[PDB]
């Protein structure tokens, strides 16, 4: 696959659609799209193990983390795969996005074809928080909308 | 993977939860779960090709098709990857689902992850109905309810 697609649902009504572009295996992945509903400021943005929303986006389980690693930020050597950092929603609670990874794939080990992607109800800490729980989940709260990873045209 | 699972929701009354295993690589495939919301009798089940429902289930485009084969039911040689023929709802618009099939995989090029399951208004015709129309969507008509197939735990 060099195209995915996502549409995320919760409450509010939480709602956008992200897009994934991968122009080479071994290549950047492009995320791109809109959320509206949420509130003014950063939301922690993550890929979650499972496609699993048959009880909500708490069927997903913990981040998608295949190397056993700690959470951290995107830019940081130890992170979990599924590590994207924060999305931020203006006054009017919209959120626009547009991030380059070089860690997720569309193809191979990193693969995120069939996980969750989910918006969170707080900003994500990036491990930085000095409780044990920020090293685990950056302390990012609820989960406001989540959705499956599937193939695009 | 060995384990997936679907999510079925729709703009109308259908919805459901189907999962899949697959024990050995290239082993057979158990599909199982429950729809309701049914009308009493036969209704088309297909893999389609996108895992895409930014408008519902008509973005999952056509039935999953790798090899470049016409449509038949899932116990022709003459089949798509994504050809499972037909569930059956009782009375009070119920089908209990349960299906073996070698053609499918969870990994490879016969992958179903990442894309869309569907359960259709009409009974699929398995390219029998002497029209044009049969050895292509077998004329199972509109799609009830869909979700993307997700890595289950
Ligand atoms: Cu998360
Ligand atoms: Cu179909
Ligand atoms: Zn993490
Ligand atoms: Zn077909």
């Amino acid at each position: 696959a060099t195209k995915a697609v996502c549409v995320l649902k919760g409450d509010g009504p939480v709602q956008g659609i992200i897009n994934f572009e991968q122009k080479e295996s071994n290549g950047p992945v492009k995320v791109w799209g809109s959320i509206k509903g949420l509130t003014e400021g950063l939301h922690g943005f993550h890929v979650h193990e499972f496609g699993d929303n048959t009880a909500g986006c708490t069927s997903a389980g913990p981040h998608f983390n295949p190397l056993s690693r700690k959470h951290g930020g995107p830019k940081d050597e130890e992170r979990h795969v599924g590590d994207l950092g924060n999305v931020t929603a203006d006054k009017d609670g919209v959120a626009d996005v547009s991030i380059e990874d070089s860690v997720i794939s569309l193809s191979g080990d990193h693969c995120i074809i069939g996980r969750t992607l989910v918006v969170h109800e707080k900003a994500d800490d990036l491990g930085k928080g000095g409780n044990e729980e920020s090293t685990k989940t950056g302390n990012a709260g609820s989960r406001l909308a989540c959705g499956v990873i599937g193939i695009a045209q």
